[PDB]
């Protein structure tokens, strides 16, 4: 059984991976703010019963990692996924955004996501995966996120922080996989299914990939 | 140029560094050039070249933070239009570069200077900008995702990723651009950023992007460009 880690999994597409990797018979840890209040989790819970244990966690408290490692114990973590995200200001408008806005903003979808993987890694078995949930708005060469800048450009933080992490190592001890999930009401099913395939694909590969739920790959 | 053509060059960061550099060598071109600085009487390069071109630099005070920052420079202008609007001024963010570290004050100041605020005064004095002229900002090949060269300075790198990308969603809103945009790479300056490893000289840095701005002018194109006018990988 591999151990499954999914940040942020009470609803939309968290959940549908939690869903996808039981599935495939994986033992889950499924991280949410408030998993107790998600129905979503409880159910799946209640069909998997101790394959997928639900941890209250909070990406942006700086005892997390701490949390999610007490949790733990000794096991290691085969597969990593922070489905870290927030939109931002419904406006998406750079003369509106105020001070407590961008701080939340980049925090949540940039700076805490590498924070907590980092934080975790000594965790991680080698040739695992650590995987962030990023988005296609991110591709700089794409360019499409006019309709929501500040979201876009908060996961091209992330993606640049990804890559910055990545040159930090000689060679990659797990790979590193920015996830584009499509743009699920496509059902979170087969988009979960297909990025848990893209997950699998690059388990043993020790590569930096930015994929769709198709396995593939968006430019920069 | 011909016709009687004077053209009007906005620094915004203008007293020291790079932008300093980038006044001086607008002035040795002949353009009239609106250097904007937060404290510009504070600035003995800023005075010193005040004092040689007279009336051609005209200083203004304003700052990239403060949202009366584009009504300032409208109110100075006039009815002026800007040929060449150049964004330089920026912040390197906390010293140790550090995801672990970095708290909610820090983050809000280093994506609001490096990033949004760029675009949210771009955007206000858009409408003053000529047709087929020029809006550059400051970026640096660390906002290069295929460079990968951000591990050296991870936080600094992903704020002008996110300055690029947002530059990039700024262009999706145009069916035809009305004016160039450029992300400009000065090379490694010796200046208060850059220190003293930094193999470019301001002289050269800024000569060389003063070129690679006019190369954009009248092609009303995105380019990701450095101080040689040689293209970056996004
Ligand atoms: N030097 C390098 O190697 C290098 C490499 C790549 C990219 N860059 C970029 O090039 C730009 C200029 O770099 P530099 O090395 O010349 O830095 P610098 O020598 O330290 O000068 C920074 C300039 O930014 C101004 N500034 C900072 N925050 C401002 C704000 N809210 N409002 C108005 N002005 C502000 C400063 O004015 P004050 O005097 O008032 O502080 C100063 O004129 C920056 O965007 C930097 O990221 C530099
Ligand atoms: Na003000």
């Amino acid at each position: 059984m591999h151990n499954v880690l999914i940040v942020g999994a009470s609803r939309g597409i968290g959940l549908g991976l939690a869903d996808a990797f039981l599935q495939r018979g994986a033992q889950v840890f499924a991280v949410a703010r408030r998993p107790q209040g998600s129905p979503g989790l409880q159910a799946l819970a209640e069909r998997a019963g101790e394959r997928l244990q639900a941890v209250t966690g909070d990406l942006n408290q700086h005892d997390c990692a701490e949390r999610i490692g007490e949790m733990l114990g000794e096991r290691r973590i085969d597969r990593l996924i922070v489905n870290a995200g927030i939109y931002g200001p419904q406006q998406q408008d750079v003369a509106e955004i105020d001070a407590e806005q961008t701080a939340q903003l980049f925090l949540t979808n940039a700076i805490a996501p590498l924070r907590l993987a980092r934080a975790l890694s000594g965790r991680v078995s080698r040739g695992g995966v650590v995987a962030f949930m990023s988005s296609q708005m991110a591709s700089l060469a794409l360019g499409l996120s006019a309709t929501m800048p500040l979201y876009g450009a908060s996961k091209a933080a992330l993606n640049s922080l990804v890559r910055s992490w990545e040159g930090e190592f000689e060679e990659l001890p797990f790979s590193l996989l920015l996830l584009h999930p499509g743009w699920v009401r496509l059902s979170v099913e087969e988009s979960a299914a297909g990025l848990v395939a893209a997950v699998e694909d690059a388990a043993g590969v020790n590569a930096c990939r930015f994929v769709d739920y198709r396995n593939q790959p968006l430019p920069w």
